[PDB]
């Protein structure tokens, strides 16, 4: 699974699968946590199936999505 620092108002899942799912079909994704009233730690993860694609994604911590290049620390 991987983690992005896009923490946008709405994780473009469908667009997410287009990119991340592009590295390899996605099983399910993950968005930032709820509440949002403690420390500055809001992002959006995504889980896949095998493990290889993470190797790739993680290899490019800073990719690009649609019109943004959120960060990407595997998860």
């Amino acid at each position: 699974k991987i983690f992005v620092g896009g923490l946008s108002p709405d994780t473009p899942e469908e667009k997410i699968r287009e990119y991340f799912g592009g590295f390899g079909e996605v099983e399910s994704i993950e968005l930032p946590m709820d509440n949002k009233t403690n420390k500055r730690r809001g992002f959006c993860f995504i889980t896949f199936k095998e493990e290889e694609p993470v190797k790739k994604i993680m290899e490019k911590k800073y990719h690009n999505v649609g019109l943004s290049k959120c960060e990407i620390k595997v998860a």
